[PDB]
């Protein structure tokens, strides 16, 4: 119950420290960084929280997984275009990623993107590749993309009694492919060591990659082939009632192996 190491989860961020402890026993491909917000900067604590090893500081939720760290930058220093996003998503894809995840987001009027990643994005479903991205923070009835683009999983974030967080973005195409997840002091790795908990649409969103990874890891047992955006429907259409903040439902692991299934919740 703790992954598969055919099915491959690609982190889309900044730098990512995989020298830390957590790391130690993970499955990790580090892509090179290329020539010349989005990033969430907190690579290496998303990466933890799937990847970090079982009795290390960091328990991932799927360390079993295969991981790719895919940069989306060529200096962290600068501003991440759609473009460098665009770019690394079709890195991604091309690297067997089945599960893609951006823990970072750009505030939109309505879900709109530019023609790049619009059809990095497009190709992920051309491909069935899930792209589970970040609600955003703006506690707003408000959209981020990539969260917002067509058959992708948007992530909002719950507390720890399953209400929604008041930070966490509640647009109307969230209601459609939006689900919370726990957002309140996750905890993951703090590069150079240590680790910490903190809170946002940037944690609750590896929470539902790895939940992602560990019902496509059934998959394989069970002898069916790999299906990330079923994974995506059932991740959705188990989802658990709180009313807008709310998205699609709660996170429900139990509803989403019983529709694996094929049983009835």
């Amino acid at each position: 119950l703790k992954g598969d190491h055919n099915i491959r989860v690609a982190i889309l961020d900044g730098p990512v420290d995989i020298a830390h402890p957590c790391f130690q026993g993970a499955d990790l491909t580090v892509l090179p960084t290329l020539a010349p917000g989005f990033m969430s900067a907190h690579g290496t604590h998303v990466a933890s929280i799937i990847f970090g090893q079982p009795e290390t500081s960091v328990p991932g939720i799927a360390p079993q997984c295969r991981g790719l760290i895919v940069p989306i930058f060529s200096d962290d220093r600068r501003r991440i275009t759609q473009l460098d996003l665009a770019r690394g998503i079709e890195r991604a894809v091309n690297a067997g990623a089945h599960i893609i995840n951006i823990s970072g987001g750009e505030l939109t009027d309505f879900g709109e993107a530019d023609g790049w990643l619009e059809n990095a994005v497009s190709l992920c479903r051309q491909n069935n590749v899930l792209l589970v991205a970040a609600a955003g923070n703006n506690g707003c009835d408000c959209l981020h993309v990539p969260a917002a683009l067509p058959a992708v999983l948007a992530v909002g974030a719950m507390d720890d009694h399953g209400h929604p967080l008041d930070f966490s973005n509640w647009g109307s195409t969230y209601e459609q492919q939006g689900i919370l997840a726990p957002g309140e002091d996750i905890l993951g790795a703090k590069p150079g060591g240590g680790t910490e908990r903190l809170s946002g649409t940037s944690f609750a969103t590896p929470i539902v990659s790895g939940v992602a990874a560990l019902l496509l890891s059934e998959q394989v047992r069970r002898g069916e082939t790999p299906d990330p955006q079923k994974v995506r429907q059932l991740l959705l259409q188990s989802a658990l009632p709180c009313a807008r903040r709310c998205l699609a439902g709660r996170l429900n692991v139990s509803g989403a192996f019983t529709l694996l299934k094929g049983g009835n919740m």
